[PDB]
């Protein structure tokens, strides 16, 4: 399953880049507006 | 694999409320300045 | 199958939270701070 495993860790990265991504924008909304 | 994909659906999920609140602060400080 | 459908869909998606996150959620609210 060599590209079902590629398409997992394409989706982990992704999944990762995005988690991030929401955690620095909901700590820059919560600190501008605080 | 099911478990990545479903990883991937939640964690794109998650970034997508984050982005409606971030979305929402910036409206809120967008009237505010406006 | 599907798999490489949903892992690039995912990763699209994060992609684009991050790009909107970048800016609209920390450069504006920025702005609009300074």
């Amino acid at each position: 399953a060599a590209n079902s495993a590629t398409a997992a860790a394409t989706s982990a990265t992704a999944a990762q880049t995005a988690e991030t991504a929401a955690e620095t924008a909901q700590a820059a909304a919560e600190a501008v507006i605080a």
